[PDB]
């Protein structure tokens, strides 16, 4: 079966997707932000990101069996809004609109419910046949949390929790009320670990052996004005936090800036003195998921689990879930948040048309790729000179190990908010002034964000406390005695690193290049951060790339087999 999964929609929605697969395999996958240069792909359908998946695969909406949407889109207009008002022609119009989507009839439509396809995109493509699903988010259309056994093919659900008792939301007004933004709940994370908690139980949360209580919160308020519970928990968590906390939300602050040209927006307060305050949400977060996930896998008596879901971006959280007694082997897809119900969609389609699901296998690379000519054309566009090294990978290895910036933009670009060796910053793992140089000069970051590492598979064993596989930097894990001081740049304050490890089949260029490093500086290891200026998604396009080089202070870009100096 051919089935095209989606996200994103014109009213109020985020992070649109769309993902194509064919006979159970990803044809192709990639963000709506990657093409549009916007970040987090706000009220849109994914339009652009969908007529690269078709192209790629060389379709039209006449070759697909059928078309998948991560949310039950109707449920949440009659229930919120009064009414459903589109026919599937109509929907379908909105979601592909036939000035970029040609078709002579309509494919089946199908809405899935929003958790299944966060379920689906874990569980179909984690390679075990089962094991437990832990599903927390912002919300669906409802539930915020989804315990659900995934066996035979099948995706059971045993419980769920309100939305107004959201973990994700109140991470995000947290993230918010610090500064930081809920848009970049991220940083909450990576500012956790400078802070100390007193009590986490924050005055609101009581916790338990299944997982968590908020009696801040009645767990059915609804707003009866909107079509989720953020409003709701939004004005909750603020009032809550500003009596409990000796700091007052953090204010945003809009000036014209001389220096720019332009009113720049900035925060009042310095995000770090709300340090304390995120080490405390962190934990609190922790506790919560601890409790789910120890409640879903007795339940289900499996020791495998999936997460998924907004909030299984927090790779903190994941590290520490699977180091944890009740846990044996944990999957969680590139893809945890909204991207991945596109993809989620699909597969939970695919699956009810009797297709079977390929295992991801260590790879998140399934967006658009560009030729030599093709890169090219971009380079000669611009009258940069370029060269064409005979051995591209040699010579950035070499440039890295001497204390050099490298952009490195290859193949497919990766799905997901991490950069994976296909649209990426490269520096010195061994550097001890590399992550202050990359903050401040290169990536324009608070001097508190640490830095990941990308590391050869055949080496991690040595080099982490675990030996397992981490493709998508999804997850922390410690750092072994040997290397915690021989890897200063890609270590954080607690001790821990967020690792990728590169098998040779997921990516041979990279895989070549470290491992040339390795010879270099004894570890085929490296910094390797997104390739991106601070208000941009992740570059896509040989010409992105370029852009983005040419107003950051960095050595090189290694762009196909073309290698450009500064
Ligand atoms: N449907 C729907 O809700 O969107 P979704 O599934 O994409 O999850 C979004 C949620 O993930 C939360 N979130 C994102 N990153 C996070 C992190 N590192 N730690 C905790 N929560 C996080 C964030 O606070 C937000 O509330
Ligand atoms: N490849 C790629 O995606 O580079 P990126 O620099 O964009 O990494 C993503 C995020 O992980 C955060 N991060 C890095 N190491 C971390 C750690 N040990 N613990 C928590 N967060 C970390 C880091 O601060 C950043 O916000
Ligand atoms: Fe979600
Ligand atoms: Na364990």
């Amino acid at each position: 079966m051919r089935v095209l999964g989606l996200n994103g929609w014109p009213r109020d929605f985020h992070d649109a997707s769309a993902a194509l697969l064919v006979d159970g395999r990803i044809a192709a996958f990639a963000e709506e932000e990657r093409f549009t240069r916007k970040k987090h792909g706000y009220n849109t359908a994914p339009v652009q990101a969908a007529a690269f998946c078709l192209a790629q695969a060389g379709l039209t909406v006449d070759d697909l069996d059928a078309v998948a949407f991560g949310w039950d889109l109707p449920a949440m207009y009659r229930e919120r809004l009064g009414g459903w008002p589109h026919s599937d022609s109509e929907a379908l119009d909105i979601l592909l609109p036939r000035d970029v989507f040609p078709r002579r009839t309509d494919p089946p439509l199908h809405f899935v419910q929003h958790h299944l396809a966060h379920a689906a995109s874990a569980y179909y493509f984690s390679g075990e046949d089962r094991g437990a699903v832990l599903i927390v988010d912002g919300q669906g259309e409802e539930e915020c949390v989804t315990l659900a056994h995934a066996e035979g093919g099948k995706i059971t659900v045993l419980d769920t929790v309100p939305g107004a008792w959201s973990l994700g939301f109140f991470y995000e007004h947290v993230s918010e009320y610090t500064g930081l933004g809920g848009d970049n709940p991220g940083k909450l994370m990576g500012l956790a670990a400078h802070g100390t908690t007193v009590d986490e139980t924050l005055s609101a949360f009581a916790f338990d052996s299944d997982g968590y209580r908020l009696n801040l919160i009645d767990p059915q308020a609804r707003d009866p004005e909107d079509w989720d519970e953020y409003s709701v928990t939004e004005r909750a968590w603020f009032a809550h936090l500003e009596r409990i906390y000796r700091l007052p939300p953090n204010e945003f602050v809009r000036r014209y800036d001389p220096a720019k040209g332009r009113v720049v927006r900035d925060t009042r307060r310095d995000p770090y003195e709300y340090r304390d305050l995120a080490a405390t949400a962190q934990a609190a977060l922790e506790r919560a998921v601890f409790g789910l996930a120890d409640s879903v896998l007795a339940r289900t008596g499996e020791r495998t689990l999936f997460v998924a879901g907004g909030v299984g971006l927090n790779a903190t959280m994941n590290g520490k879930l699977l180091t944890r007694s009740t846990v044996d082997k944990m999957f969680v897809p590139p893809v945890a948040s909204d991207i991945g119900v596109s993809l989620g969609a699909a597969a939970a389609v695919a699956v009810e048309l009797g297709d079977r699901i390929a295992p991801m296998g260590d790879t998140a690379a399934w967006g658009p790729e560009f030729s030599p000519d093709q890169v090219r054309a971009a380079l000669d566009r611009t009258g940069l000179a370029y060269r064409e090294p005979a051995n591209l990978e040699r010579e950035v290895a070499a440039l890295i190990a001497s204390g050099k910036v490298v952009g490195w933009a290859q193949g497919r670009g990766e799905v997901g908010p991490r950069a994976l060796g296909q649209r990426s910053l490269l520096g010195s793992a061994h550097s001890p002034t590399m992550r202050d140089h990359i903050n401040l000069r290169v990536k324009d970051r608070e001097w508190w964000r640490p830095f990941a590492p990308s590391m050869l598979r055949s080496v991690s064993d040595q080099v982490l406390e675990v030996d397992a596989d981490f493709p998508y930097m999804i997850m922390t894990t410690k750092v072994r005695a040997a290397y915690a001081e021989r890897l200063p740049s890609v270590v954080h304050e607690d001790w821990s690193t967020r690792p990728q490890t590169v098998t040779e089949a997921s990516n041979p260029r990279y895989h070549r290049m470290l491992t040339e490093l390795g010879d270099l500086v004894g570890d085929p290891v490296c910094l390797n951060t997104s390739f991106n200026d601070r208000g941009e998604p992740i570059v896509s396009s040989p010409a992105d790339a370029l852009l983005t080089f040419s107003r950051l202070p960095i050595d090189a870009l290694a762009v196909g087999p073309y290698l450009v100096t500064k």
